[PDB]
C-alpha cells in the first residue's frame, strides 16, 4: 500500500501534538524492535530459555531508547535504573512473556507493559513506579498468536496495530476501538470452583442457568492472560481472575498485567475492578503486589459488582 | 542455522513409503495438503491487513486434485462429497474441514485445517458412497494449527509426529517423533456454559475433577473453543477434552467424518481412545458424510474414569 | 493474494510426471531440490549477519540422496561421483556446483546452484564411470538464481520454465512457459580483461560487435562475472555469453560436466546452440567428471556469426 | 542476539551527540520503511509499474517524517515542496528506482538519496538543492540483491547496514569502511568504445595488456549502478560511465546518482571526478542535470587521471 500508517506514523503524530520531545516515540519504536524479534522466536520455538531472552532484549532495547529512567520487570527482584547517559523521563513496567509455560501447548502467548511519566526531580527509584494505575501514560500488549498484534491504548483512544511480517512493520488495523456493553462471554479457571468466594459462584451460576430463561453465556479459558483479555475486547464479554485460596490476592501482579489491561479495558469504555475498588485507582506499595481483577464489557461487571454488594 | 542434514515431512513420510513399499502415494497427496497448508496461514497471519474459509477450501480441493492421490473428497463446507473429475484420480478418499473455527480469527484464537484419509476399497466407480469407510480403516490422519507457530501434527499408523512450519524455508520440520499421550491428567475440557443440558455422567465427572472427592488436587479447566485449539493441549500436555451431545446439538456438534474422527485416530495412535460416551468414535460405521457423533477424548485413564460413569447410569 | 489454484512446480513436474508415465521419479528428485535450493538462498540473504558452498554442497548431497530418485553425485567440490550409499537407490546422476562465484556474495553478487541430472544406462553396479554420459543423453537441466528474487528455471525436453519463489509460503511457483530465447541480440559478455590471449576468431566477433562493420548499433555490453548472472539475462533478453578458452585456461574455466553442460540443455531447448567453438558442448563423450571445456552460448544467431568466423580461421 | 545494532539506533545516537532535534533519524526511519517495502515487493516481482509505485511510496514516507521540505525525484519534472504541517529542516534527492528495466533479467538494482540542510531562510524551493555535492550531510543507498542492504554515508563514516528479514530491521554489519587503495577491476560499458575519449582507452588498453608486464585488470560491468558501485566499494576498482557520444554529459543525473555515490566514495578514501573536476565540487543549476563520473580505489582513479592531463 503507498500510505501505510505504520505505528511509528501515528504516535509521532498524537506526539506532534503534545508539543513534546520525540522520546514516547523512541520508546514505543524500541519496544517494536523487541516484540518483532520475540514474536520471529516464538514462531520457530522449537526446532532443534525464551523468557530469560525476552527479558533480556527489552531491557536493552528500552535502555539505548534514550527514554527510560526505571524499568520494572517481572523477571528481575529489584527495579531498574538507567545509567545517566541513556535516562529519559518514562517509567515502563513489563512482563516481557507472559505465559512461557504455555509455548508447549502452543498457545497464544504475549507481553504486557505500562509507562508512567517520572513527575519528580530526585534520582530515579522504585518510588517512581508506585503511582496509581490511573496515572499511566500510554498502556497496551503485544499478543503472538496466528498474527502478531499490538493493541496500544493512550489518553486519545485504544487502537490495534497487527504486524505486517513482509515489511516487519505495524500497521494500524483497527481505529478506536469501544468493547460491546454486555456481552455473552465468561472467562474464569472453573478448577478452583470450590474456592470462588459467594459472589463469583453466584454470578458464574446465575449465567450459565440464567434464571431469568435466558441464553446461557458460553464460557471460554485460554489460561494465557492476554488471549483471553484480547477477546474480551473484542467479542466483549468478561474475564475473572479473582483473590482465591492458593492464590489470595489474585495471581495477576499490580503494574504489569492488571494496570495496562485495566487502563485499556477503560479506555476501551469497558471497566476493571477488584469487586471491592478499581484496578486503577490501587495505590501500589510494592512493585511486585498482586490484584484480584475482573474486567469486561460493562453491564457483566457491573452485574457482578451488584452480587459484591449483595453478599456482605 | 543452515542446517546440512534437516527431516522435513516429503522426507521423512518418504523413508515410510519406500520402506514398507506402500507406493509413495501418501507423499504427493500430502505435501500437496502441506502447501495448502501453509498458503492458508501466511493468509491468517496478515489476516485483518488484507469468506476465509471459503477459499481455504477451495484451495485445499483444487491442491488435492493435483496430487494424483485422490478419487473422493469431502469437506464441511460441501454437498455430497467431490468425485474428482477424473483425469487426476487414484486411490484416495480425503475428508476434511479447512478452517475450523473459521470465527475465532477475529478474536485472535488460534484455528486449524483437520483431515482423514482413506484408500478406496471399492474396485467399482467413485461413488460418494466410497468415502462412507469408517474410522478403524483409516490410513492416515492429522491436523494443522495456525497457533503461535504452524505446527502439522500427522498420525501415521506408527505414531503420531507433530511438525512445525520453519518460516525461513517453508518446510515443517520434525519435533516430536512418537508422541504418546500422558497417561492420566490435570485438565478436564468442556463448555460448561452448557451446564444446563449436561447428562448427569458429564455432570458427576465434572464434579469429581472440580471438587475431588477423594480429596486432592482440583483439575484446572481449559477451554480455547477452537477444536484444533484444545485437542493439542490436550495431546501433548495431555487432558479430557470433552464436547458430549446435550439437546442443544442432540448428537454432538462435531461433523463425525472430518471432525471426531481424524482427531481420534490422531487421539488412538498415541494413547487416546477418543469416544462418543457409548460406542468407540472409530468404529461407528458413517452414516452420512457430515454426519455428527459427540466426543470426549484424551489421554486413556481420563476417559476411562468417565466411561465407568458412562457404564453406570445407563 | 490468496489463490485457490497456483502451480507450484512440484504440481507442474507432477502433471508431467503422470501424462507420459515417467515414474514421477522426476519429481521427488527435483521436490528435495528445491529444499536446498531454498534453504542456501535464506542463508546468502542473510549472509553477513551469521564456507557455505562447502555446507551449501553438504545439504544438497544430503537430500539428493533422501529422494531415492538417485544412485550417481557429481559437486565441483568433491572427489569421485558419490556413489549412493546404497538403500536410497533409484535412477539417476545429479551433476551439479551448488554455489557457484562462492566469493561473489561478500561483492553482493547473484550466485547460483546449477544441475545436469541424467538416468543411468548402465544395469551394471552405480560406479563413477555411469556419471559420464554426455549432454544429448541429458533427461532434465536447470539452475537455481539467488538474486533480488530465487528464480530456478527447469530445463526439461518440452521447454524451458522459468520458476520463482514466493517466499510468503515457500514455492517455486511458474511466471515463463516455453521460454524461447530471442533470435538476434544486442549484448556481447566476455571478460575482456584477458584481450591479450584471445584467439583471433572471438577478437574479430568483438570487433564486429563493438564497431559494427557495417555502420549500425554497437553492441552493449554487459558482463557480471558469475555465470548464472550471465546465462540468465542471455537467456531472458538475448545475447552471446562467450567465455572461451584462453592460455590462461587453455580448455576453458568451466566444467564442463556440471556447468558448461547443465546450462547448455538449457539454452539449446529454448533455442541456444552453446558451443566450443569447433565442436557443440553436448556431443561431447565426457572424459572425467571435472572435465572442463570451454563456452560460447545464447540465442541461434549470434552463435552463428562467431561459428562462421570460427569455420574461417583455422 | 539480545543486543542489535539496527540502523536507528546507530543514527539516534550519532544523533545524540550533534545536539540536534531528531529529524534525520525520523527521515532515516522513514526512508527505511520504503525501502523494505520495495525489496519485498522487488523479491516477488512477477508473481502474477514498479518505480511509479517506488517513487509514490518513498515521497509519502518522507513528507510524513515531518523532517524535509524540498524532495527532489528522478521521476518527477519539477521538485517537491512539503506542506507546511509537514515541514522539517531537509532537502533529500533520491532515484527510488535505479535501473528499473532490469527486473526482467534479475539485475541487482537500487534506491540512491541525498540529503542537504536547507540553511536559508526563504520559502523552500528548487534552489536548496541546487547546493554543492561536497555540502551534504548524509547520502547512501539501498541495494536490492541477495540480501537487501544500506551503505549510509555521513560525517564520521561509512557504514553497512544489512535487513534482516526475520525482523524487519537493519542490522549494523560491517563498519567504517575504507577502499583498498589500487584495485584489479575496471567497469565501463565498452559497447560505446569508439565514443570513448582518448584518455579512456588509452587506460581501458593499458589495463587489459598492461605494456609494464603486469596482471590485467579483469571487468565488471553489471549495467545498475548500484551492483557497479557497491562492488567497487568493497573489492576496490573502478567503475567509469564518462561523457560518451549517445550521452555527452554522462548518463547519471548529479544531484541524485553522481552525488551521492560520489560523497560515499571519498568518505571512503575512494575519489571521483569527471576527468575535469570533483564531482561533488559542481555547482548545480540544474536539479535534473548530469554527469560524467569515474569514482573508486584512489591510484587507480589518480591513474586515469595523469592521463586525462597527459592528452591536452
Ligand atoms: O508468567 P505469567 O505471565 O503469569 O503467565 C501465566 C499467567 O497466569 C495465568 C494462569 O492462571 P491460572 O492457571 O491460575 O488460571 C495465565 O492466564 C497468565 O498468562
Ligand atoms: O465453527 P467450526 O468452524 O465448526 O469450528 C468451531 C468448533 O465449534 C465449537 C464451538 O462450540 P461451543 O462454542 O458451543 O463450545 C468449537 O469448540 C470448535 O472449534
Ligand atoms: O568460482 P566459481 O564458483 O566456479 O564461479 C565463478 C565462475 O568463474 C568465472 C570467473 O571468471 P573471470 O572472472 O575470469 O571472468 C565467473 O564468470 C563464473 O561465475
Ligand atoms: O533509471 P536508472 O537509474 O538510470 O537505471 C539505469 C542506469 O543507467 C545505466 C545504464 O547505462 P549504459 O547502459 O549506458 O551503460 C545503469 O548502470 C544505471 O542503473
Ligand atoms: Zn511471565
Ligand atoms: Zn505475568
Ligand atoms: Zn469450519
Ligand atoms: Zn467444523
Ligand atoms: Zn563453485
Ligand atoms: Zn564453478
Ligand atoms: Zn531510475
Ligand atoms: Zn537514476
Amino acid at each position: 500500500d503507498t500510505n501505510i500508517v505504520t505505528l511509528t506514523r501515528f504516535v509521532m503524530e498524537q506526539g506532534r501534538k503534545a508539543r513534546g520531545t520525540g522520546e514516547m516515540t523512541q520508546l514505543l519504536n524500541s519496544l517494536c524492535t523487541a516484540v518483532k524479534a520475540i514474536s520471529t522466536a516464538v514462531r520457530k520455538a522449537g526446532i532443534a530459555k525464551l523468557d530469560v531472552l525476552s527479558n533480556d532484549l527489552v531491557i536493552n532495547v528500552l535502555k539505548s531508547s534514550f527514554a527510560t529512567c526505571v524499568l520494572v520487570t517481572e523477571e528481575d527482584k529489584n527495579a531498574i535504573i538507567v545509567e545517566p547517559e541513556k535516562r529519559g523521563k518514562y517509567v515502563v513496567c513489563f512482563d516481557p512473556l507472559d505465559g512461557s509455560s504455555n509455548i508447549d501447548c502452543l498457545v497464544s502467548i504475549g507481553t504486557i507493559f505500562g509507562i508512567y511519566r517520572k513527575n519528580s526531580t530526585d534520582e530515579p527509584s522504585e518510588k517512581d513506579a508506585l503511582q496509581p494505575g490511573r496515572n499511566l501514560v500510554a498502556a497496551g500488549y503485544a499478543l503472538y498468536g496466528s498474527a502478531t498484534m499490538l493493541v496500544l491504548a493512550m489518553v486519545n483512544g485504544v487502537n490495534c496495530f497487527m504486524l505486517d511480517p513482509a515489511i516487519g512493520e505495524f500497521i494500524l488495523v483497527d481505529r478506536n476501538v469501544k468493547i460491546k456493553k454486555k456481552g455473552s462471554i465468561y472467562s474464569i479457571n472453573e478448577g478452583y470452583a470450590k474456592e470462588f468466594d459467594p459472589a463469583i459462584t453466584e454470578y458464574i451460576q446465575r449465567k450459565k442457568f440464567p434464571p431469568d430463561n435466558s441464553a446461557p453465556y458460553g464460557a471460554r479459558y485460554v489460561g494465557s492472560m492476554v488471549a483471553d483479555v484480547h477477546r474480551t475486547l473484542v467479542y466483549g464479554g468478561i474475564f475473572m481472575y479473582p483473590a482465591n485460596k492458593k492464590s489470595p490476592k489474585g495471581k495477576l501482579r499490580l503494574l504489569y498485567e492488571c494496570n495496562p489491561m485495566a487502563y485499556v479495558m477503560e479506555k476501551a469504555g469497558g471497566l476493571a475492578t477488584t469487586g471491592k475498588e478499581a484496578v486503577l485507582d490501587i495505590v501500589p506499595t510494592d512493585i511486585h503486589q498482586r490484584a484480584p481483577i475482573i474486567l469486561g464489557s460493562p453491564e457483566d461487571v457491573t452485574e457482578l459488582l451488584e452480587i459484591y454488594q449483595k453478599h456482605a
